[PDB]
């Protein structure tokens, strides 16, 4: 492993226990046991790094929301796409406990930022269609956009709604899965006849996980 | 209208149209046309202005939310229950803007809004049991719980999720009657055959709104 990729990874790990905020590039140094100048050598700025776990972030996503060629329409890839969802706010849960204010300090990050948010929205809907066509969901086809942004808006504000009902300062991983359990409720009041035994089989294994 | 009051609302305004942050007591006084001393008279500091509104907040939103007794059960009563949801995002939105912060820097403020939270989120169930009872939803009585909590989340957080898909820094009502919308579909969908053509209504006075 690259001392480059040991730096990105360091970095990831203390934002997501600390928070992003309260963590400096010479404490980063210190915990992968290097001089702040090995670590300039590098990154220059801990915005450098930063950009880079983004550009992390939305290569993961533009491929676990991606339309399904010739795979079978079954449970495992019903299970896939749930899946991309958790590890999406799981591994960068930094990043959507602290959204607005590391958007607003950085215009170059946040413009790539909205192109990849639209092509994950395109790919969303080609999905949604996909599933209509293949007899798993029953939706108006003027409403297909609509569930699409309504899902992602769950899932990218899941964290922050959680962090602002109680007064634990920290995500467990059994959040998240309340979490996907709303979003797979959701789809469970569009699915066919012929595909409700699968939402409940996707149900069983989420609540069992935490 | 006594002075207090017109400190309440000027601050409410301001704070609205240029983010709470930004705005000082001292730009407050010079709006009303009043000295600073004359303004800390009523009110030492910004803080407790924020507070006397979070309080006009919550009342508003139980009562808004509250459990229906002898009223007529018809579409008068379901547009309600809507139209306050459009209002408290509307008439408060410096605070959905930047909950998070607003209450990390205040413990008092932050332990008031939770006990309402969990008021509203009571209510709010058994408003839904009602509508069951009365023949307007359809849902597991074991879901009730997570619907209504999961429509609590999208009106809580439509409006940090618009400001942060766009490069424009200001919410239009537009903005937030999109996200009544999909609060309506998400209830479309758990409608009995009998009330489907009172879910048309609303989606139709909604877009007709905007």
């Amino acid at each position: 492993m690259k001392t480059r990729d040991k730096i990105i990874q360091a970095s990831l790990e203390l934002f997501n226990e600390h928070g992003e905020r309260t963590i400096t590039t010479n404490h980063i140094a210190a915990h992968l046991d290097i001089s702040p100048g090995n670590l300039y050598y590098h990154f220059r700025n801990k915005e450098d790094i930063i950009r880079c776990i983004f550009d992390q972030y939305e290569q993961h996503l533009l491929l676990g929301f991606k339309p399904y060629a010739d795979q079978k329409v079954d449970l495992e890839l019903l299970m896939s796409y749930f899946d991309a969802m958790f590890y999406t706010m799981w591994q960068f849960r930094f990043m959507y406990a602290n959204l607005a204010d590391i958007l607003a300090r950085d215009d170059t990050l946040k413009a790539r930022y909205l192109k990849v948010q639209q092509a994950v929205l395109e790919q969303s809907i080609a999905v949604l269609n996909q599933l209509k066509k293949d007899g798993i969901l029953q939706i108006e086809d003027e409403r297909i956009a609509d569930l699409a942004d309504t899902i992602k808006m769950i899932i990218g504000f899941w964290i922050s709604y959680k962090l602002t009902q109680s007064s634990i300062a920290t995500i467990s991983k059994a959040s998240l899965y309340e979490g996907l359990l709303r979003v797979l409720m959701i789809f469970k009041a569009y699915s066919t006849p012929d595909s409700l035994a699968n939402f409940d089989r996707l149900e069983q294994h989420f609540r069992s996980q935490s």
